[PDB]
């Protein structure tokens, strides 16, 4: 999909908890079953994207964050 279409994915989830700009390993999890269900289930845990996306470690991914995935998404 389109930029604007993911942010809109990466939206309705940063939204259901805490800042609702950015993602919780949570919300994080369940973007990724409901939306994207093998990024999750490859050579990493869940955990260790959430390690791997917070690049500064403020406990939350933020937009410009996730754009990592994307790659992997649009793949
Ligand atoms: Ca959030
Ligand atoms: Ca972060």
């Amino acid at each position: 999909k389109s930029p604007e279409e993911l942010k809109g994915i990466f939206e309705k989830y940063a939204a259901k908890e805490g800042d609702p700009n950015q993602l919780s390993k949570e919300e994080l999890k369940l973007l990724l079953q409901t939306e994207f269900p093998s990024l999750l289930k490859g050579p990493s845990t869940l955990d260790e994207l959430f390690e791997e996306l917070d690049k500064n470690g403020d406990g939350e991914v933020s937009f410009e964050e996730f754009q990592v995935l994307v790659k992997k998404i649009s793949q």
